[PDB]
């Protein structure tokens, strides 16, 4: 059972975050269960990213209210211009906003689909459960070691799944 699966792959918080973020939107984790998995694991690449750095905001895992709040408290005090969408962290060391994608497609794709979503000054990187990434310009941010450390955690999830018969469903669930 993936929901089962979920609460015990990723951390409570996570977990807890991601039960949060899906009743704000709307969403029952006990039905879309491979959006549950998506989600939390989404969550916990945004917060890896941000704890390899205090170069990085956290805007990713918090209510709606506090995300706006935190971007636009960002936005008065550069002046980087307020994005359209909400974003996933913000680089105090570039000055840009970063939005984060994890897929279970090729990063190509997804990257495509994230940037013609999105649209020009919100960085985007995007990782796959297969140790590849994609980012604007190529320029991935983070040093080897951070990125290294998310792929593998990606990989980890990915295998745990495979353990339990739940990847293959996860994957078309995309
Ligand atoms: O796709 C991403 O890489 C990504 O960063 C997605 C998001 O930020 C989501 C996250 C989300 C998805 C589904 C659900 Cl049910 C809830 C939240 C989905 C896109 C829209 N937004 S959102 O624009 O940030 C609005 C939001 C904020 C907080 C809680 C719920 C909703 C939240
Ligand atoms: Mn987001
Ligand atoms: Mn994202």
């Amino acid at each position: 059972a993936m929901e089962d699966f979920v609460r015990q792959c990723f951390n409570p918080m996570i977990v807890e975050l991601a039960e949060k973020a899906m009743k704000e939107y709307g969403e029952d984790p006990k039905i879309e269960t491979n959006k549950f998995a998506a989600i939390c694991t989404h969550l916990e690449v945004c917060f890896m990213y941000s704890d390899f750095g205090h170069r990085f905001e956290i805007i990713e895992g918090r209510d709606r209210i506090m995300a706006w709040t935190v971007v636009n408290s960002i936005c008065n005090t550069t002046g980087v211009e307020k994005p359209k969408f909400l974003p996933d962290l913000y680089d105090y060391k570039e000055n840009r906003f970063i939005e984060i994608g994890v897929t279970r497609r090729e990063v190509h794709i997804y990257y495509l689909e994230k940037a013609n979503k999105i649209k020009e000054k919100t960085h985007i990187h995007i990782f796959s459960f297969t140790g590849e990434e994609m980012a604007t310009k190529a320029d991935y941010t983070l040093d080897e070691e951070s990125r290294a450390r998310i792929k593998t955690r990606l990989f980890t999830i990915r295998q745990e799944m495979a353990s339990r018969s739940l990847w293959d469903s996860f994957r078309q669930s995309e």
